[PDB]
């Protein structure tokens, strides 16, 4: 670590370029209009929210940016992907609103978006589709996912498929988020990679929601050392301009001494004192340090200010970290929370109005009077001025991409439509499927696959050669290696994913890893990603509780489906045959990147295990992509039930159809459920609607146009929530469902499958045992099956096991 | 960054304590039975898995610490804690058969646990609860989970609760795993925390398993340079004793460059070559160090090794930790990976054992023999004692806790059970629940409420004047303050949860943040909490998706009981009332750490928002445990349904009961359900014990013994799956589920009621609707209703929204 002092001297500090009293002008209302739109929103007393010391304390450093370094989205590119700390947000609608891009009424409806006027509390894209780009209220995902970010606009320049050098990554974080683990535990990759097109701006008040960061400590040392050990480049922007005259005439450099000894604990102290205070408790440590201050009044001692608060010093920041290449940079802006605001750390506001000195008597206050600009006017010409110089407004969102794609045709994969000669899986399916979408002309070079390493497990070698290995194994390598690092792939795949709308460059990810590490381990990324709109597709390998059966506990997956089930724009499927597989992926493809442009992302689970693909029933492909359709029907003339399965079960379900017909005479329609989830959202979607229109024609639930009602079992390698979830939707008044419930365990999957009662064994009983239910068969033929498939009707419940 | 070469010179190297020529002996009849567990495996060829490599290039590293520095549990403490990296497993059950622990059948069961008796892939207490510790094979969680267990430990000791200062955290990693952010994302903390209890290992065999962790760089130079800048005591295990007398003798220090200047890619070339080749690519660089190998053979140089192989360079870096106070410390101990494979990286077995002396001979070599040392022999005699020095054997764990606490009754939580004088949230209520625990003397100390920064949120104030933050505010503090990190208050969360079976101390944690950083933000802890049989309670506060209305969609939550009930081994609550959260406090603290000692861990949400808390009903406890109850009956003529609701919605469902039978007749029946999950798994079980014992009249689920078959209604604040998962088990033909379903969004409580479908009005249309659609009330009262309610019965879909 260097001195606790400004890392850019002053006689190597860049003049000011900008009109520095007219800056303040202008950042002074719309610190007040930051301030109306939230207390407006208290007011109302329907416990709203919304903050305001967070911004007034970083206020200047988003100023100095949107003066003289944001760059808009423009002609040429996306400008600098900003990510604006979401505590900060009324401050950006504040400016947005001088900027005449809100109107008033917006500003009232803060955090009352329901209604469709309204503004949400946080960048939320989804909610504001042309506003807010990068969902950060989350803390740590920000960071992160701006490394990732940069990294992905350096993959698109080298790859040769858009000029990114002119765009700049700002990744604006608090020092309390600087505690998530995903907010350091990135940061070697911005090294590895070369990010000189990212910048941290750590704003550095010293404090959380409750006291210092670290009391005892120095957080900005914290964070200057393992930055610096990081390999990035570090810029502490410490005091403001009138520590200059002080640190220049300290000959005995007992000031500094004095600086680097103080712990973040007393420097809050001293902000909420006074001068005299900080004469003594501070400059009077050291006689040396009275005398700096000696002839000094009080007041002006307390006109002592930090960095973070002087547009010199943050513009000297900036202007460095700019021209710095071969590593990112992190600038530490030291500055005080809770900023102009004072006593708390309806009247009393006029003293903000007062600190700042904002155009409003003290007569029209007690209506919270939002402030504006007239054109014509100095602050209205400057305000623009700026901003125009530097292409722009931001934030700012489009929601769709320009250009056409020539997606290839479902026909395009008939290879994968046909049956299949060898043996092969759902991932190798995957894999190919992958691989004729690489034929073709128009989407081959806009395909991103994304691995967490495993390129063994999953089959992706055989690719290495032919499109290789993204590595600034050359620059021009189309495949993003992440490691063991889920977060970081989905970050690029989230990049990737939503390429479509911040550089208008559609780019389609494919990230395949371990299934169980998924949502469970990278679930609040995913919440965001459908937050951020991406459109890619999540590839869940290895998948199923009793398909990976080595690896046991940690890796066996039977519920990752029950987590993306609950992301709203993610659509999930669960197929058992490579056609489904290759019906899955073009009708995503279509849906994403074709003329819809549906704002959904696609989640398939695939397989490590290889079995007989048959073809492609005729007519199969639209129940394919609505969740299910009938396989064939057995016949029997002693009874008839219906049997359900998905992912690598269902073989075990036809497995038991066939017994059934050859045992007991007892016949069945098979289905191939490739997605229970978007059954039964559909299913909600027509009750919800049928029960609005109590006298209107019904809607019926797709599952219930392709199911009767004769009796009915269902199993998957997955909880059996994941088939239960179409209950209510299912014709037939019995509904059995065999599941994966319980912690999984290592033994072959036959082992397993039986342990998790799910196997063909279970599914005959279970059969049998809702005839005879029903006196269509005696229950000791239930019996007598549960006896001859070697069934332990007492073992403990799999659950807990 | 220091020279590439040790951190401690060969002159500041300890002897080395043990028996070197005894010690390779054991080592190598332990890598001969690791190799031999997973070939046997193969043999069956059912998929298993497992691996070899791996363990073959770290365990002298992990030999060392066996035989001279792992401590065993013993009664002063929980021994050392061992993060043992999950691959090296076979390797860890390698030694424990030749201590005598594990069998040979147990061996042979070697990822075959269904039957009984196998041995996990992988480290997994709940599948060998006396055996395995801690989960590691998810890669990342080890270090971090390691980091808080030491400040745990040290917590313990502060609080004067157990001298836990013998005790040593070992951390083995692989410099793959590095990349996962939690990896290196929380190390500051082990500097402010000074824990110098805390080692972590890194194995840097430079090759993760898909290729390089940086083939162009210097992956050891990262770990340190960012290690260092951290805080942390760097100690790097380079170079084997056979260049000592080389480092020496190059006056010119040119071996350092040349040392420096090699890239781990080239590093790598080296190892997979022959002699001439190094002392031609490597030494053959500089006619300086060419010279300092002029005498050698190109067999005596290609035989120089890594530190990480030789014992003596690893004791020393063992030592050196053990010896330094005020910081943690990391061994990158660099290794060479397939160490000693020979060709794959009976031929290949035949290798090996000529390569480590394995006493087999080739008549016993084809039968793939496990080796064992008969008691007397000289090899059985010093694995002993080297234990026995240090109070046993590890890993091993102890399943339960040994003292009686004397846990507060219901009657304690008395004033709970009334009805409340001033208006409360189910979050009030925990708070004060927590205090009647910190008035049983039992207890009241072994608690610990954690806490991610959010404090004011949970008025958790009155408890931080009253029993203290820890901050060794002051060592003798009992909260534990983890600031904005999820992930690190859940480790410490998990680190008192399990300290009754590490510590044989039971400590009782409660976990309060916000809801949506729960499973979501770390839901693969969570998992691994499972595994760890971790028993607790983790307090999802400002839940529900209309409750936390102003924040909007990343702090919404209307999900994460969907996230929660993939969970086996976790308990989880939606509660409505003040009563009820003291009954389910009560129950878990009973089933957890009262003589049931039963391995769970609970769940509970609880609400920000106040309001009326009536008085709990008679008898109404088993009910509130079990998730159900009839909470009142409003007769009327005209026709019956059924309410259910749970958390915030209760109440709603409850003015809707009231409406239906003011404004309509429509009689019914009102239940709070505490935990809709529960009733499900509660179905499942009877559904799953019904079908496999066919001859046995149909056992009732609890949910079904509750409620009748009137046309039932249920809303919660959770999507419509929520209360769905239970309709298999609801005795009634109608059953509409009302929910949650969709990004959240900030407006008022009301508002959002009104949009995602779930308040008064909609439950009330939603009855009219289930008896006009059975016939009993005239279609157009579910028309007018519709009308009257302001009820938008064509906006889109709140899933959609």
């Amino acid at each position: 670590i260097s001195n606790y002092i400004n890392t850019i001297p002053v006689e190597e500090q860049p003049e000011y370029p900008g009109n520095l009293e007219l800056e303040r002008r202008i950042r002074s209302a719309i610190r007040w209009n930051a301030i109306m739109t939230v207390l407006r929103a208290s007011k109302k007393d329907l416990e709203l929210g919304g903050h305001m010391a967070s911004f007034q304390s970083s206020a200047t450093i988003y100023d100095v940016c949107f003066n003289h370094f944001f760059r808009a989205r423009n002609e040429q590119d996306g400008g600098d992907l900003v990510y604006f700390q979401g505590h900060i947000s009324p401050g950006v609608y504040a400016r947005a609103f001088l900027e005449g891009r809100l109107t008033q009424e917006q500003l009232d409806n803060f955090r009352q978006e329901v209604h469709g006027n309204g503004l949400s509390s946080y960048p939320h894209p989804k909610l504001m589709p042309e506003f807010w780009q990068f969902p950060t209220v989350s803390m740590g995902l920000g960071p992160i996912g701006a490394i990732y970010q940069a990294k992905f606009l350096k993959y698109l320049e080298h790859r040769g498929l858009k000029d990114t050098s002119k765009q700049t990554v700002y990744a604006f974080l608090g020092d309390g988020e600087m505690d998530e683990p995903e907010s350091k535990g990135a940061i070697t990759i911005a090294t590895r990679e070369k990010l000189d097109n990212l910048v941290f701006v750590i704003n550095c008040n010293l404090q959380r929601l409750d006291g210092p960061v670290t009391g005892n400590g120095k957080i900005i040392n914290e964070l200057e050392g393992i930055f610096e050990g990081a390999g990035w480049n570090v810029i502490k922007v410490m005091w403001g301009s009138r520590w200059d005259e002080l640190l220049r005439k300290d000959t005995s450099g007992k000031l500094i001494q004095l600086m680097n000894e103080t712990v973040d604990g007393d420097y809050q102290t001293f902000k909420s004192k006074d001068g005299a205070y900080v004469r003594e408790h501070f400059f009077g440590k050291y006689p040396e340090t009275a005398a700096l201050v000696a002839d000094w009044t009080d007041e002006q001692i307390w006109a002592l200010n930090r960095g973070g608060h002087d547009p010199k010093k943050i513009y000297a920041a900036f202007k460095k970290a700019q021209e710095t290449k071969g590593k990112a940079t992190v600038i530490l802006a030291h500055t005080i929370k809770g900023y102009g605001m004072g006593d708390a750390a309806m009247d009393g506001v006029r003293h903000i109005r007062d600190r700042f000195n904002v155009p409003v008597s003290d007569a029209d206050i007690e209506k919270l009077p939002y402030i504006t600009f007239p054109e014509g006017s100095e602050e209205h010409t400057y305000l623009h001025a700026q901003r125009q110089k530097l292409h722009g407004y931001l934030p700012s969102r489009q929601p769709n991409f320009t250009e056409k794609l020539e997606l290839p045709s479902l026909q395009d994969f008939g290879a994968l439509l046909e049956e299949q000669s060898k043996e092969i899986s759902t991932t190798i399916a995957f894999v190919r499927a992958l691989n004729v979408m690489l034929k073709n002309k128009s989407i081959k070079d806009r395909l991103v696959p994304i691995i967490a390493d495993e390129a063994r497990t999953f089959g992706m070698e055989g690719l290495f050669r032919q499109i290789g290995i993204y590595s600034p194994e050359d620059e021009k390598g189309q495949i993003l290696q992440e490691g063991i690092n889920e977060l970081g792939a989905g970050c690029s795949w989230l990049a990737a994913a939503t390429s479509y709308s911040t550089n208008n460059l559609p780019m389609i990810p494919f990230y395949i890893y371990y299934s169980m590490f998924g949502f469970q381990r990278i679930g609040d990324l995913c919440w965001a990603a459908g937050d951020q709109q991406a459109r890619g597709f999540l590839i869940g390998g290895t998948s199923g509780r009793t398909t990976l059966n080595g690896e046991g506990l940690q890796h066996e997956d039977g519920h990752s489906h029950i987590q993306s089930l609950t992301i709203p724009n993610c659509i999930s499927y669960d197929p058992a045959y490579a056609y489904e597989v290759a019906v899955i992926m073009h009708d995503g493809l279509e849906r994403m990147y074709g003329e819809k442009q549906e704002n959904v992302y696609y989640y398939i689970t695939t397989l490590n295990e290889n079995y007989h693909m048959p073809a492609m029933p005729e007519g199969a492909e639209e129940g394919i992509r609505k969740g299910i359709y009938k396989l064939e029907t057995i016949e029997g003339s002693k009874g008839k039930v219906q049997l359900l399965g998905s992912g690598s079960i269902l073989r075990h379900v036809r497995e038991a159809a066939e017994i059934l017909a050859k045992d007991y005479g007892v016949g069945s329609d098979v289905y191939s459920v490739t997605s229970f989830t978007e059954l039964a959202r559909d299913g909600q979607d027509c009750e919800r609607w049928n029960m609005l229109h109590p006298l209107e024609t019904p809607r019926v639930p797709y599952i219930a146009q392709v199911m009767n009602d004769a009796p009915a079992v269902a199993s998957t390698d997955y909880m059996k929530l994941f088939a239960e979830q179409v209950r209510t939707y299912v014709p037939a008044d019995d509904y059995r469902v065999l599941g994966t419930d319980g912690f999984g365990r290592s033994d072959s999957r036959e082992n397993l499958r039986h342990h998790f009662e799910v196997d063909a064994s279970y599914v005959v009983v279970a059969a049998l045992g809702e005839l005879a239910k029903r006196g269509e068969i005696d229950k000791k033929v239930v019996a007598d099956a549960i006896a001859k498939f070697n069934i332990d009707a007492d073992k403990v419940n799999p659950r807990l096991a």
